[PDB]
Formats: structure tokens, sequence, C-alpha cells
């Protein structure tokens, strides 16, 4: 992973932002990413939420 | 080695710059330095990159 610049992850001022980023970022499922790509051209029948 | 002023290498604010300097600076090969000196007068046949 490389969500942060060097040093910043361990920086004390930054802790709030890193808890935010780590909360948003997830483990990379290749499945959900290929899926996210294919959904971009796939016809939509059921409505996405 | 003396890339940094006293104290600064251990200073916390400085860490970014010291990681930069330590990334650039290498162990001193006397060979490559004599070489760098001689290349300054040596005719160039093959083109340097």
């Amino acid at each position: 992973k490389r969500y942060f610049p060097e040093n910043l992850e361990q920086n004390q001022s930054a802790a709030r932002l890193v808890s935010a980023v780590k909360a948003r970022a997830s483990e990379a499922d290749i499945s959900s990413i290929h899926l996210a790509i294919a959904r971009e051209v796939s016809p939509m029948f059921n409505v996405h939420e």
C-alpha cells in the first residue's frame, strides 16, 4: 500500500487524516475492481445504489 | 561522512530532507571518482548517458 508520503503516517499532527484514509481505503479485491470496470459498459437493468 | 550539521540528522522536522540526502549520496568509490575526473579530459567516442 502507499496511501501516505514517507513519515506522514507516523506523524502525530496527521493522525486524524490517517484514521480517515485508513477508514476509507480497503483491501484490494481484484474481483470488485474488474467488476467496477465492467459495470462501466454493462447495460443496467436493476438500478444501482 | 558529514552530509549534515550536528544535531540535524537526528532532528524530527528534518527527516524528509535527510531521507532525500541519504537516498542521493552513495558510498565513495574512489574508482568512480578518479573516473569522473579523467572523463573530463578524455575524448568521447561513445555518447554518455
